């Protein structure tokens, strides 16, 4: 089997992405945020407390013929921007682009944390890390991919994130006309319960390629591109005017600038993001000063490669027995 399924950005900024998936019998369809740095399958439902649903579509276990109470088993997630949820558990039939999984562990909301009721565009959340960062208390569950993975044509998935567009996610397959070039692929480590790479450098605008490695995470749900202090010092030196504000928490730059592009190496290939991918507009509704696409990690604990970096790629997440991770240019 497969699945392909289209992702919109949620605003003009590219701020996350939301993916419809169907829940239940009959369907109930949701916009989720597809994260491949979690492993939690969680939407707003009808057991979250009023007060904290501000526009979103919710799941009602009790109008699907399919779902069934898990029973004694709770869930509680925080992720790295501050913002949580949590709840109870059902199982139900969940379908994304096609693809169909009986018995996958939906986990309905109890309380959200004020980040995701304030967007009114995220129904939940679809975890694509590896399971073993499931939540689930006291029988830890799978996600959506895992529960596939065996049906699937091949134990795949891509990530095809639009600049200021639409893109897809694909199930089970590669779409050898969605890239250009090849594909290169990396080494993958599980052992934190993320997609976790090694990359081999960068380099700045049209700058020399400094070979150094950069272990990071390919995170789909995480806005921006988090890296080392010196790696980003040396980009935004190539900004005028470009200063890190500890009020505004982390580097900004004139609205009037051109940024230049930044370069990643995957092995021997090069991913080049474009300058216009790293603005993120103005710090507040009318100010001249934008906020930057890259930032440090220096105090996350980890870099991430998230949609700054992922968008500028076509992105493999093979869930072969060791798993790698492909990026080709598109």
């Amino acid at each position: 089997s497969t699945g392909s399924a289209t992702t919109t950005p949620i605003d003009s900024l590219d701020d996350a992405y939301i993916t419809p998936v169907q829940i239940g019998t009959p369907a109930q369809t949701l916009n989720l945020d597809f994260d491949t740095g979690s492993s939690d399958l969680w939407v707003f439902s009808s057991e979250t407390t009023a007060s904290e649903v501000d526009g979103q579509t919710i799941y009602t276990p009790s109008k699907s013929t399919t779902a069934k109470l898990l029973s004694g088993a709770t869930w509680s997630i925080s992720y790295g921007d501050g913002s949580s949820s949590s709840g109870d558990v059902y199982t139900d039939t969940v379908s994304v682009g096609g693809l169909t999984v009986t018995g996958q562990a939906v986990e309905s909301a109890k309380k959200v944390s004020s980040s995701f009721t304030e967007d009114s565009t995220i129904d939940g959340l679809l975890g694509l890390a590896f399971s073993t960062l499931n939540t689930v208390s006291p029988t830890q569950q799978k996600t959506f991919f895992d529960n596939a993975k065996a049906s699937l044509d091949s134990p795949v998935f891509t990530a095809d994130l639009g600049y200021h567009a639409p893109g897809t996610y694909n199930f089970g397959f590669i779409d050898t006309t969605a890239y250009t070039g090849s594909i290169t692929y990396t080494a993958v480590s599980t052992k934190q319960g993320f997609w976790e790479w090694t990359s081999t450098g960068y380099a700045v605008g049209s700058g020399t390629f400094k070979s150094t490695s950069i272990d990071g995470i390919a995170d789909t749900g995480t806005t921006l591109l988090y890296l080392p202090a010196t790696v980003v010092s040396a980009y935004w030196a190539q900004v005028s005017g470009a200063k890190s504000s500890s009020s505004v928490g982390g580097y900004v730059f004139p609205c009037s600038a051109t940024l230049p592009s930044f370069t990643f190496g995957v092995g021997s290939a090069r991913i080049v993001i474009p300058g216009d991918y790293i603005d993120f507009g103005p710090i507040s509704t009318g100010s001249s000063s934008c906020f930057g696409g890259i930032q440090s990690s220096a105090g996350i604990g980890i870099n991430i490669f998230g949609d700054v970096a992922l968008k500028a790629a076509f992105v493999v997440f093979n869930g072969a027995t060791t798993p790698t991770l492909g990026f080709a240019s598109k």
